[PDB]
């Protein structure tokens, strides 16, 4: 029931299913305690009092290790899975964790649940080029102006709708453990209520990797970073041209591009279906790609923009190499010297006789 087409076969927008993409994926952390085994300490406030409690981190005897998988795994609110770096780690040392998504994804949110008090200075970066460069996604720092040099909670008007602003809420110690930091990408952008026609916010959510630079916790002799469950929610960027993604031959995640579009993200038109410039599948117009018209006399075609504009943005469909002794934009008329045969249709393999 491919919903990427409606009842009577018409193309209509379709986007995949919202998932915990983080779920089950590997995180390349910058620190995991246990080797060599080491000392850490946890505060447990009971009433007025503060119960200092210290246990050891040893990797090669597993139960007291803290691997990256605790993050993206089944989190169950009893058996809670807190990853934990090497304790005693400070400023100005980029505790950079890096996740590899696997395909262009338009991210709704990024949420972290801390077992240690929510750090003071962290920052969400993002990579749209698949781990080649990085950019400020959103900052957290009770001292924003110094640390990340950004203004503390910058305002987002029509001119910086892609500047990561820098906040300081939920950067608070309490609760010691359990502090969840839920960042919404599109949150606070003046044109969020029209993402279908906001190509810039469509670029603000376009992400391929995520980097997290912890620079500083709070100033409480052990102290560390521990996180329980990590979720990167979002759908698969198919430009509204596929309602599900799948990995292919040599295992690489690409869309199920419909609408005669081509590409991993459907960004372009499949060969021959260049009759209309690829556009974004929005709320009402699939803006699908369309096969040219050659009357079955050709196999390839380009796209002429005058003929689009000069037609009034209708079709730039120009056939390449009309076979079967025809010619013309739509192979719609015989070659020179070959007369047309009224007994045979234009699409015949001998519609044109000598
Ligand atoms: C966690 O898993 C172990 C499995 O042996 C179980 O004993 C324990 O009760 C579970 N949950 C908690 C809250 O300890
Ligand atoms: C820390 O930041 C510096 C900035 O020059 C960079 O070169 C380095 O790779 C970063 N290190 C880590 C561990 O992220």
């Amino acid at each position: 029931p491919d919903p990427c087409y409606d009842e009577h076969g018409l193309p209509r927008r379709c986007i995949p299913d919202f998932v915990n993409s983080a779920f089950g994926k590997e995180v390349k952390v910058s620190s995991t305690c246990g080797k060599p085994p080491s000392r850490y300490c946890v505060v447990t406030e009971k009433g007025e009092e503060q119960v200092r409690s210290c246990h050891l981190c040893n990797a090669s005897d597993p139960k007291r290790a803290h691997p990256p998988s605790f993050l993206t795994d089944l989190n169950n609110p009893h058996n809670l899975t807190c990853w934990q770096s090497d304790s005693y780690v400070q400023y100005p040392h980029n505790v950079t964790l890096t996740l590899s998504l696997g395909k262009k994804f338009e991210v709704t949110y990024v949420s972290l649940q801390f077992c240690s008090p929510r750090p003071e200075s962290m920052a969400i970066y993002k990579s749209m080029d698949y781990g080649k460069t990085w950019v400020p996604f959103q900052f957290y720092s009770t001292q924003c102006r110094k640390m990340y040099n950004k203004p503390s909670r910058a305002a987002i008007t029509k001119q910086n709708e892609q500047e990561a602003i820098c906040t300081d809420s939920h950067t608070d110690v309490r609760p010691l453990s359990g502090g969840l930091i839920a960042f919404s990408t599109l949150d606070g952008r003046p044109t969020a209520h029209d993402f279908d026609n906001s190509p810039v916010l469509q670029d603000w959510v376009t992400a391929t990797d995520i980097k997290v630079t912890f620079s500083r916790l709070h100033t409480f002799d052990s102290y560390f970073y521990a996180v329980s469950d990590l979720q990167v929610g979002g759908r698969c960027k198919c430009n509204g041209h596929a309602s599900r993604c799948v990995r292919d031959r040599d295992d690489n995640l690409v869309c199920d591009c419909k609408h005669n579009t081509a590409g991993p993200e459907c960004d372009r038109c499949k060969p021959f279906h260049y009759d209309r410039p690829w556009q974004r599948a929005t709320a009402r117009e699939a803006n699908e790609c369309v096969a040219c018209n050659c009357n079955l006399h050709a196999r390839r075609c380009r796209f002429n923009m005058e003929l689009y504009k000069l037609s009034g943005r209708k079709s730039g469909g120009v056939c390449l190499n009309c076979r079967h002794n025809t010619a013309g934009r739509h192979c719609h008329y015989c070659k020179e010297g070959f007369y047309r045969d009224l007994s045979k249709p234009i699409s015949h393999r001998k519609a044109c006789k000598e």
